[PDB]
């Protein structure tokens, strides 16, 4: 059934609501000792450069709701892994912030991404399916 | 003090509950080995899930479900210290280890060293 695609997580997200986005990137810059700033495209981003190691770190601002963290899988099929992951027993929520979005066994979400990185990069760290 | 710290660890942090179908769930869903280490039957880690990091599933004797990050350190009480002083505040300990509440209202622990000295050293921080 599964279509054969590969996946990894990419990406830790720190979702703050939009009012406190700001001073959540100047706790994290002086925190973690890095650089943060937007994207083009990407407003509701702050990125936290060279946060964490083969990894992509970032405030994303809340439009709604509380505080949290949350990871995104990365996969260059977004259908077939999010049918994969609620096979596993996730399930598919509301979009959420422009993502595919998933409650996971024991409560936390977890986003469903496009590719976002170097072809090579990708191949050597993605788990392929199945 | 000079003191070190980096992000080591990232907590998926369930009710004990849920905790045996959690960690089934991320050893599917990121095609990892999972299991305690000697001493630590709260964890399961994932191994290799994040390489640079040490990911674990930690089984929580109350609360809901989060996740959170430690910050590991060669000095805890200074570590904590700075961190306040960036406007962290320290909450009771929380399942045996310093807990911060940080600006946004995120979780982070402060853990001393567990990890490859060499890679502690690529990817720490220096501090005042």
């Amino acid at each position: 059934s599964n279509a054969m695609h590969r996946s990894r997580v990419s990406t830790v997200l720190i979702d703050v609501p939009r009012e406190q986005a700001s001073r959540s990137a100047q706790f994290w810059a002086g925190a973690l000792g890095v650089r943060a700033d937007s994207p083009p495209g990407e407003p509701q981003y702050v990125t936290l450069h060279g946060a964490l190691p083969g990894l992509v770190t970032a405030v994303q601002a809340l439009e709604e709701g509380e505080a949290r963290y949350h990871l995104d899988i990365e996969t260059d099929d977004v259908d077939a892994e999010v049918e994969r992951l609620v096979g596993l027993g996730a399930v598919e929520e509301s979009s959420w912030q422009g993502c595919r979005t998933l409650r996971v066994p024991g409560g936390q979400l977890v986003c469903v991404i496009p590719l976002h990185s170097d072809p090579d990069e990708f191949a050597a760290r993605a788990t392929s399916w199945p």
